[PDB]
Formats: structure tokens, sequence, C-alpha cells
């Protein structure tokens, strides 16, 4: 795998808005959201919880629609 993907830094509770601190980007196998679009899903709320090291995949984040 070449291109980073956004990965939980923290365990992220269901119904939370994400914020910065919340979202590393790294690349993992299968892909998620691409990690440029990080600034796109600040104050977006997960949908589920997001145990730490999860990749953030477009099903788990509410309103999420590129």
């Amino acid at each position: 795998m070449n291109q980073a993907s956004v990965v939980a830094n923290q365990l992220i509770p269901i119904n939370t808005a994400l914020t910065l601190v919340m979202m590393r980007a790294e690349v993992v196998t299968p892909m998620g959201i691409p990690a440029v679009d990080i600034p796109r899903l600040v104050s977006m709320q997960v949908n589920r919880a997001v145990p730490l090291g999860t990749t953030l995949m477009p099903d788990m984040v509410k309103g999420y629609a590129p």
C-alpha cells in the first residue's frame, strides 16, 4: 500500500464530533478516507465507536458524501 488513509489516533466514542487530534494519516490496507480529506471531516460525527488505530471509512461518518 502506498497512499495514506485517516486512522483514529484515539478511541472516538459513538456520536463524537471529529476534531484534528483524533485523526492521524497512515498507510493501511484496506484504504479508508484519504488522509487529504482530514480537514473535511472536522466537526462531523461518527455513527459508531471507532477504536484507536481503526481506519476511518465513509460509512462511519454521518453526512460524509464527497
